[PDB]
């Protein structure tokens, strides 16, 4: 372990080995310190849908961000497989938003006039897969909400890093970061270092850092416990989605099923309860899943933040230290754009003065 | 492998253990054959609760066996420590058979009459145990039917029939049993033996055997799932029983939870709405369970008879060929009277008539 | 279950499979029946390498059987995916086969003048892959000897085959199959069936098949014990061979170590001796691998015929009755081959007599 | 998680468990807070033996706390299951601490003078464990250093302390303490709380706190690397013991086997170098364990201070604040002697001056 990097990011989740990934791309001598082993936490409890439709109520910043990031990961799997090796394991079925009431109609509507979304009759889904629940008044069919293995988008990420210079170090916490001298000095209990910028990208453990830093920007977990199962009786090709609930069919054969919201847990097993809830909201959207025989069950905490949304830039009053937490239910969709932010800003490069504001740490 | 061995046990479930255990016992040189592991099927599945009270409906010769059996659990977890040191990993709590109605009340007041046998208020009972669910009109308390690990009965039973002699197999089929000659003719994968007795001990697959040997005995499983949860906030000693479902506290922290009732089905791995259905059946019975922390999920295969009581003696036309199978929910419970008794029919000694005739393999 | 079927196969391994894929595509109307789960024996513990290189000692009718399948798998994936959206996961880097003498190398120069085959020099291995073992003398470049993983090239299989029309029913054991009326009749606890033609791909429990039919063909396990470790630190893409012993890199960064070769034995899971020899061998192939994280070890039982080589065809005295059994190392690399051989000889249509000879099931 | 307690403790291994049972049964209003999970660290890894003998190369105060500690389980398993309901698991069957050379015998001589130690020739070892390795030249019997499973005696401790009024919190990290007020000040993700006394009880990680109360106590993980066998054919009561490592027979079967000595490595997982060393050195001492089936593997950080003893103490400059960290190679054997006297200090009861004076944490 250096004694100085020019670059040290916080944090090895998947938004954390991302940044290091892009760093190291910028040719800029970087090290990642993980408290435990990269992308065990949050990342690998996450289904891994990259959905940017799920958030576009209100073509704001933040949608556009989101689209953005949807295209930037169009070969991304390709480029980071040339160097480590690992697949990320995408799944271009795409996404059906299913329909339950006049009230989820008029919900999924209101983006008819984007591109790649289509309204499907209930027909229509039923014709594409046979199985769904046929208490559906139909579905909008989301083309590129696809998604991928988040733990291996995580891993190749980071070996893709550690083949470009990239210092990776797990079981090594971070215990304090101090902005006093002219390079940050962070401390470690294998070693303290000394770096020209520091990015905190902790998830919902950032807060903190912010504290640290003169900052009272507040992190709460929101649980989300899940389950997989084993498909082997049906055709499954598209993900299916409602109220925040998915069902998707991974390249393996098991199907990710999930989603509770606990706000303020910040156990990372399942409860029996949560579990329960899941079954039996999974059986709604399709009925066959009861009779699948059950694989495992986990959970993760969810960054939320006051506004539900993540925060990505600079500190207020210290250009040398960034941040990338908050990502609540997107970090897998978001991980290549904030990367590519965090590292532009680093680089001094020009960025989208929208989402730079849209993400800026001192919102009201 | 010996080519001649006096008696062979087929079938390494906690019923062929057992039956091992007090042949070699009476010094008699057997040799047990297992399809697996020693108890991996679904003797490994089991609550372990002796529950002997759970069938005395009528109290007729099965009913008294059981109450025997019971008897003969007294001491063998010393017993069998001492030859093996395996913990059979008994728990004395008891148990509360729940009522949730006035039905529930009149079938278990039915047995007011027996000794260690007290029906409990709704207050009494929440006095013991204050978070068992509000709504029961009482229960219950039967203090001897406790509960033992049975993975572990099977094995103490394996080790301590091992020291004193016995040749156990495991990963060793038997193929076919021949009754022709003076002496049986097993063979196996792995070789073929010679014995002066062969007894029938493969659980709900014994069918096999018995239609072999021109018997129409036939078994069906009923597929039972379960699953644990780590009980780290509220007192439980006493089990708690509802209508064929419980909630059986170990000397770990766990709780064992369960029983989906499944004809049929000869899968060993629990599907989703099974286990949902187990989840939803603990919580009317302990409310906080919904709580806790989830462990494990599984299942297992009853063997189901047509009368629903096992077959345990001689063959009609042949006092060499034994068979002790068709415990449906007993097993556990049943192991050292059914080993006993399979041990005094080889031995020629003298047994009860009564439970000879209530096992016989010629039943109407 | 139905009553008939115009063809059964026995035995749900990756053979199994593979045979009831081809003979749905031939729209024959076929059940598969599985003891326990879909490749849930041998074929879940192979490394899954299209080894047809390790067979050209003698470029005999095998070798060329080899090839043959090897080549088969060019567009399998895709074909497979497309009807049962299970990635095979293949894996093109190819294989380096070690020499660690002279008589390795002049053993291995022997294949030099073979296609798609060539030397490399110490040097020159250790340019593509860094840190394989220094004491190497070179390497043979074998570019077409990729890997799958094997459990779910057997699942696409199952999966593809029932969207074609076939019905598979696991946990389901044949128990015997009778050859009396003008057409075959198969029992199994769950019923009994007729069908036109009967597949035995039973694997290493064949014998009883073989045996129940007037065949004498025996079978010996040769137990195989591997462990898997994380490589997040080195680069290998090339799959390291000696002494049919292998180190290969999967697209997930675990690396699938080993084999121990264990005639006899039937158990399946790895015993403390046979670990440590495989870990021991793998450091003398890759030294690296001594500091990476274990994942997990297994075993599997290897069917072993008098000769090595499996039997492949119709019963000597009845042609509605075949054999699938017997493939040493190879079960994987012969799976497309062997399944299109068996489903050729059931469409009576015209196949290689070499190969069909080299198979026989009345060798000598 | 109320905003003022009576004693706080941080850190939920076997050390921090203890004490909070002790302080509980002083009925000091008292709360724990652990980051993870009770006993999911070091504690859980522990093979449990109550190792006095292994500090009585010098009968000085460390052995005299050894041997305190060791007595005062004399019915600790008994009193916390009548509390908790949990089975710490004591198996009574002694240790054979084995000699391979003459050295090693001289060495293991010296305790012959102690009670309830005495040495055993070559033949009388056998004698009593006939597969010990025929290469041993004797050994010294402790029949005190019995065992215990650690992760059961961490939960009867939190059960035990929960049932007498004790607040556990897990997953909730410490994350800074507050010496300015009049009371101290414990800041956690999840709110910060008052108290009047603070025991840190972080194992290898409490130096952070350390350095957070001005002190420069450094910590040192040492990783310890360990496997399990089922040990289903051989009788082993004594614990086997040889520099450092160990081969100890639970009651379940299994046989704990280990320990690789790393110092420095914070991971948490074995690598396949350190597995392949316990594997080795455990085929020294008990040969027949190379044909076990090998259960587990793990690993776990002994918390190693500058002179392998732990600071157990009040802060020098301020008698609120105290530590009970870095119990190298006995937190186990430790824990009730530590619990007792950190209670003791607490309640400012009289406690032995050479045992406070040997875990000074100023030591020069
Ligand atoms: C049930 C569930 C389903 C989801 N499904 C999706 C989905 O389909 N699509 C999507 O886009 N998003 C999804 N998400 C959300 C997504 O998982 C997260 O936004 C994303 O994982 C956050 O990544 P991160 O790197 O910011 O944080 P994390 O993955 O939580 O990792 C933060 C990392 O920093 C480390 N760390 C903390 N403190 C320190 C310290 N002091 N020093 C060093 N390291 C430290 C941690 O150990 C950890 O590795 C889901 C979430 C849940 C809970
Ligand atoms: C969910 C559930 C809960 C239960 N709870 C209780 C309880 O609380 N108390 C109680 O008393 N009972 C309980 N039972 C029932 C009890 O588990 C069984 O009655 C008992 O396990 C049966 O034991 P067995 O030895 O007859 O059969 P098994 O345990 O099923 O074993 C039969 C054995 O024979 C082997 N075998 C089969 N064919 C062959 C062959 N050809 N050659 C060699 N070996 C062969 C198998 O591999 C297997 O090991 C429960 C059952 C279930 C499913
Ligand atoms: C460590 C190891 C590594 C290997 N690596 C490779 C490799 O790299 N490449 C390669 O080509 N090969 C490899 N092999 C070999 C390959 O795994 C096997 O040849 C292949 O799996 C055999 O497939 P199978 O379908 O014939 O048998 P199996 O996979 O063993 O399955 C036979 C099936 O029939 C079932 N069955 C048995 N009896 C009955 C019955 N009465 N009724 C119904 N079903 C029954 C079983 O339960 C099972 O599912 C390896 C093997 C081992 C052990
Ligand atoms: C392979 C191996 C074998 C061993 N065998 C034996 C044996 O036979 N006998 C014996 O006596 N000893 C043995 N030991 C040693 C024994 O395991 C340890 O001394 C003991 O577990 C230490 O306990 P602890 O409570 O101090 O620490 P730990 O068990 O490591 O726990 C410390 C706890 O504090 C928590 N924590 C850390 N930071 C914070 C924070 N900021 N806020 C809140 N909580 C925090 C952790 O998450 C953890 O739960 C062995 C150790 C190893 C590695």
């Amino acid at each position: 372990m250096k004694r100085h990097y020019e670059a040290v990011v916080i944090g090895g989740g998947i938004i954390g080995s991302a940044i290091a990934y892009y760093l190291a791309k910028e040719n800029k001598n970087t090290a990642l310190f993980e408290s435990g082993t990269m992308g065990g936490r949050t990342t690998s409890a996450a289904a891994g849908m990259l959905g940017a439709h799920a958030e576009c109520e209100e073509r704001d910043a933040f949608f556009d961000f989101a689209m953005h990031s949807q295209r930037l990961y169009k070969g991304l799997g390709e480029e980071l497989y040339a160097l480590s090796g690992v697949d990320i394991r995408q799944h271009n079925g795409g996404m059906f938003k299913l329909a339950f009431s006049e009230e989820d109609v008029l919900q999924l509507r209101q983006m008819d006039d984007l591109d790649s979304v289509s309204w499907y009759s209930k027909e229509e889904v039923l014709e594409k897969e046979p199985y769904a629940s046929g208490d559906i008044f139909g579905a909008s069919f989301i083309q590129d909400d696809v998604h991928v293995e988040p733990y291996f988008v995580c891993k190749a990420y980071v070996k893709a890093a550690k083949m470009l210079g990239a210092e990776i170090f797990e079981h090594t916490p971070v215990l304090h970061v101090e902005r006093d001298g002219e390079a940050l000095f962070i401390k470690t209990p294998s070693g303290d270092v000394w770096a020209n910028h520091v990015v905190v990208a902790s998830g919902v453990w950032s807060g903190m850092f912010f504290k640290q830093l003169g900052l009272n920007n507040a992190f709460l977990p929101v649980k989300g416990e899940c389950l997989s199962v084993w498909n082997d009786d049906i055709p499954l090709t598209k993900t299916l989605y409602h109220d925040h609930c998915y069902i998707v069919p991974r390249k393996s054969g098991r199907l990710v099923v999930g989603a509770t919201m606990k706000p303020g847990d910040w156990s990372e097993t399942p409860d029996l309860g949560g579990l329960e809830s899941v079954m039996k909201k999974a059986k709604t959207m399709l009925p066959p899943i009861q009779n699948m025989k059950v694989d495992r069950f986990w959970a993760g905490l969810r960054p939320g933040t006051k506004d539900g949304k993540p925060y990505i830039g600079r500190h207020p009053e210290d250009s040398r230290i960034l941040f990338a937490a908050g990502h609540f239910r997107n970090g897998i969709l978001l991980a290549p754009a904030t990367g590519a932010l965090i590292s532009d800003l680093i680089m001094n490069k020009e960025v989208n003065q929208d989402w730079l504001h849209a993400f800026r740490i001192d919102r009201k």
